[PDB]
Order: structure tokens, then C-alpha cells, then sequence
């Protein structure tokens, strides 16, 4: 599992919520984040309070290595993950995935951020060390099945709000995932350089055609 997560705040936040929605402080400097991976600390994107919230959210889930991935297929009826399906959406932004066919990164042929489905352990602000959230993951989809057999559930602005909405069901949310997930005809790809699967490497050419 690994994603690109190189921009500003509000670079992610402009197609999600205007300001007064927000209580997420100002910060110019740009994520630039390239190489994200799991056991980090990510930005995780979340509504409680009737505002969105960015909180520093562990990439993982450890039970009594950690989860990184929820599979949609099974969350939602999952012994384990049922109550976070039900209690603790949030959303993971992004510029891009990166997949192992030969690693290629994935993105919108429209250029905007991706909002990646999670799930995870709410409150989030308490800066969890061992449960923290997952990505949520489909099958590929069109093209996307000749890369890799999985993908992230990836969802529309207006599919991303909803789904965060503290006043949706997990009943409402196994909806959303369905209707809102954006399809592989939205995506581009293109192989990178190798360089991204040593963690250590972090620079802005890991996302760049190779």
C-alpha cells in the first residue's frame, strides 16, 4: 500500500467543503508527501462537530503486522469491522496510488485529488499508536485488472462528503461506496521509476513517468 499526498490543505479541501464547513487551521506549506506508507502517520480527513476535521491518523489497525486495507466486499458485515463501517468513515486525499504490476502510479485524467474511503477508530484526535484507520479497497476495475487485482475505493466529492456524514448509516454507506466509487475510465496510469519501493526515497520525481 502506498499513495502520494504532495499538495496544500486546501488544494484537497476545495472540491470538499467551504471554509465555514471547515475547522482545519490555515498551513501554506504543501504536504509533499510522495511515498506515503502504511505505519506512518497520515493526515486523515474526518466530520465531527458538524465541522471536517484533518487529524494525524496511524496507517494501520492492530487487533488483540497491522491492517492496512479493508476490502468493501466484506467490511461492512466483517466481525471486525462493522462498528468502525458504522462509526468511523473518514477520508484519505491523495494526488495518486501507486500499484506493483513494475510500479505504476494511478490518478484522475482530470487532474483533481482523489478522496480514498477509510475506515478507523474514532476519536481520531487521540493519536492513536495501534488503531488507527484502513484504506478501503475494490477489485480493478476495466484497465486497472492487467496492473493488479485490487484497487483503492476511490469516491466523488459529493460521495466523499456523504460518506463522512456522521448522520449516515452503514447501511447508507455500503450505498454510497457503490453508487459513488469513481471508475477506472476516470483514471490515468503511467510505470514510474522503481526508486518508490524503498520508503527512504521521498522526492517529487517518484510520481513522474519513467
Amino acid at each position: 500500500g502506498r499513495f502520494a499526498q504532495s499538495q496544500t490543505r486546501e488544494d484537497y479541501l476545495a472540491l470538499l467543503a467551504e471554509d465555514i464547513e471547515r475547522d482545519i487551521p490555515y498551513d501554506p506549506e504543501p504536504i509533499g508527501r510522495y511515498n506515503v506508507a502504511p505505519g506512518t502517520k497520515v493526515l486523515l480527513l474526518s466530520e465531527r462537530d458538524e465541522h471536517l476535521h484533518l487529524d494525524p491518523v496511524f496507517w494501520g489497525y492492530a487487533p488483540g503486522p497491522p491492517l492496512i486495507n479493508a476490502r468493501v466486499e466484506t467490511a461492512a458485515t466483517s466481525r471486525m469491522f462493522k462498528p468502525l463501517w458504522q462509526h468511523g468513515r473518514a477520508i484519505c486525499f491523495a494526488d495518486g496510488w501507486f500499484e506493483w504490476k513494475q510500479p505504476f502510479f494511478i490518478y484522475r485524467a482530470d487532474g483533481q485529488p482523489i478522496f480514498m474511503a477509510a475506515i478507523g477508530s474514532t476519536p481520531f484526535e487521540r493519536g492513536d499508536e495501534a488503531e488507527g484507520f484502513l484504506i478501503v479497497t475494490a477489485a480493478a476495475d476495466q484497465g486497472l485488472v492487467d496492473i493488479h487485482d485490487r484497487r483503492p475505493l476511490v469516491l466523488s466529492p459529493e460521495a466523499a462528503r456523504e460518506w463522512m456524514r456522521q448522520e449516515i448509516s452503514g447501511k447508507e454507506a455500503s450505498e454510497i461506496a457503490a453508487s459513488g466509487c469513481v471508475p477506472a475510465n476516470q483514471f490515468s496510469w503511467h510505470p514510474v521509476s522503481r526508486a518508490v519501493g524503498n520508503v527512504k526515497n521521498q522526492g517529487a520525481e517518484l510520481i513522474q513517468p519513467v
